[PDB]
């Protein structure tokens, strides 16, 4: 019973028998100017729309990259660098991914001011830390949809709205395409990552959205594909996946999110009737894949061992920088299991782990002095 | 018939089957704590060892990479970032491929002092312009294995003894791998950039290998994948897919470069034939799979779609920057042709081509005033 969806998922087989063709049959690459280059081209024109379909995204642009970690990348670096005319200060949530923090913390080197937000309890980011912070020179703000750790979506409307179009507004969306809606209109997105395995796509691929008139300097440097921004020859078998991707995702991703919200609710429910648990992240504003527990006086790398051992996967997330800034110390943040859901979990893969944690739960507790 | 082959090849069918159990079945993420983690870490960690058998790469490190024109800049903005204190100076060839120019200009922008290395007639670089240029801060040269456009090979090993350990040398050899011997520790690359789709692996993935010793800073932010130089989750199965090609390549490119060779020659002695006709780079000290020729009085686009409606695709490479280093005129570079030659020609498709291309090239030149 795999529980670990945030960390890999594996490919629809609709999706692979999309790319395929692509591998060996037509093999060209879009720039060339032949019939196979013409028939690639085509290929990843089309995918490109399916993509910016599932977010609503007609304002604006899919820019094709290598996935989320280099889109993040893209997002923060090109958009600050070449927009630092109008300033260089940058707000960043304090839960973002490692792919927006370490961008950022290399713009700090380069001398642009970045300032954290913080976040509650639940892990929801202080709006009115945004609202209070935001100044003239602010140019780019980034709060990811919903955090991929602890579940919590966040207010991310409610930012568009006090940015008034003053900022960009950058939302990291790996953790939400598929699992609740993301409209790029409703969302005020600047910029939108979308991760193409996240949505049972293939891996290496992924893609950011970017609003008309906003304006990036790339990162990868070369033949000047993606329209300049993002240079190399076009992995079309990959585009054309993650296409397919998307357009399964459009039409399927409501009912597959009422399933997972179903099974995520099951383990909730039962897993936090053993003594000491505690839910981190929002009880409600949550997505419906997540659920991440922690226990007293057990170490979370024990569990998923004890889990691993009876077959089946899950994950832990120094500790987490997420669950830090929730404000847990050392040693609840020590004690946590992740469990994520996805689109083959059945209704047996949630007995299974209801009927063997319990068990592994009572003998860590009994190895603690 | 397919003579396209730098642009874009196949996967052969011997690598696809490697990958597809790792999109579907075995989908794990290396960084998992795992039963399905540690396999795709397994499949990851023999990857990298075929890729690095390769090309002799046992004193260095392959870092993984979503292709050549991410590895070229890494290469070269990677090095040249971490390595500044020892000198700002550059040497690249004139005829490097965009993505490593345009890192290089880049670095320009960014205070480097960057010097290009001019080319001879036939597109070889000169070894005596790098050894008058050669300062105590000098960081940096790049000078490709050999040229993708024109099939020349470069004098790698007369650098490398010219730098005498003073300078690192990257070398692109994403045109030579799998059609000449490349083997780092005769060639004295300190950096060497691979090509999966090159070798008939998947597209979407490529290697930096650097050597022990060697230090850069990397691009591509975020989890620290690839031990901190290249981070975002690892697409396991087009790694696989690398891997397995770069087992194939390594038993079957010496065999596979000649049967390109005569194939190429085949259409060098022929095409040659036609009058006011010319070879473009070296005769003889060129790829096995490169025909690169020039007509009087035509224009090489209209060659290629004169050529497409036949059936055959083929190339013509502002005009080419290779053409223009190598001291062609605007006419000369404008009426080229490029053929390149792979794994599934046979000799059908070299006489199908030589049994058109007569034809093409007289309508075309009684079109010209
Ligand atoms: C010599 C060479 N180097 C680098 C690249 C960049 O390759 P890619 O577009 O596969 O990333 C190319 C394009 N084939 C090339 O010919
Ligand atoms: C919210 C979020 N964003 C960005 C990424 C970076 O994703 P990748 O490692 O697929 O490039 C991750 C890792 N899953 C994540 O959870
Ligand atoms: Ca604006
Ligand atoms: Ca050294
Ligand atoms: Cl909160
Ligand atoms: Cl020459």
């Amino acid at each position: 019973a795999y529980f670990d969806y945030t960390s890999a998922k594996p490919v629809d087989e609709r999706i692979l028998e999309a790319m395929l063709p692509y591998m060996t049959e037509s093999f060209g690459n879009p720039s060339s100017v032949h019939s196979y280059g013409f028939k690639a081209r085509e290929a990843v024109q089309e995918a490109r729309e399916k993509v910016a379909k599932l977010v609503n995204g007609g304002g604006g642009t899919v820019v094709f990259t290598s996935g989320a970690t280099e889109a993040n990348n893209l997002a923060i670096i090109g958009y600050a660098m070449r927009n630092a005319r109008k300033g260089k200060h940058i707000l960043v949530s304090a839960v973002e991914h490692m792919s927006v923090i370490n961008p950022a913390k290399f713009l700090q080197k380069q001398g642009f001011e970045v300032e954290y937000i913080p976040v509650g309890k639940y892990g929801e980011v202080d709006v009115s830390f945004i609202d209070q912070k935001l100044r003239d020179d602010t140019i780019l703000v980034s709060v990811q949809h919903a955090n991929n750790e602890i579940g919590t979506i966040q207010p991310v409307e409610e930012i568009s709205e006090v940015l008034a179009g003053k900022a960009a507004l950058h939302i990291d969306a790996t953790a939400s395409v598929g699992q609740i809606e993301v409209d790029v209109e409703k969302i005020g997105a600047d910029m939108l990552t979308i991760s193409s395995n996240d949505i049972y796509g293939p891996k290496g691929v992924g893609a950011l959205w970017i609003r008309k008139e906003a304006k990036l300097q790339p990162v990868i440097l070369g033949g000047g594909q993606e329209n300049g921004l993002r240079s190399g020859s076009e992995n079309v078998p990959s585009i054309v996946g993650f296409g397919k991707a998307a357009e399964i995702t459009a039409m399927e991703w409501r009912e597959e999110a009422e399933r997972l919200r179903r099974l995520r609710d099951r383990i909730i429910d039962n897993v936090l009737k053993i003594e000491e648990s505690y839910l981190n992240g929002h009880p409600e504003k949550r997505l419906p894949n997540n659920v991440n527990v922690r226990f007293s006086y057990i170490e979370g790398e024990s569990i998923v061992l004890s889990l691993d051992m009876a077959g089946i996967q899950a994950s832990t997330g120094q500790p987490s920088h997420v669950l830090m800034a929730c404000g847990l110390k050392h040693e609840e943040a020590h004690g946590t299991l992740l469990l994520t859901l996805g689109r083959y979990n059945t209704d047996e893969d949630v007995d299974r782990l209801l009927e063997v944690l319990p068990g592994v739960i009572e003998r860590l507790r009994s190895m603690s002095p």
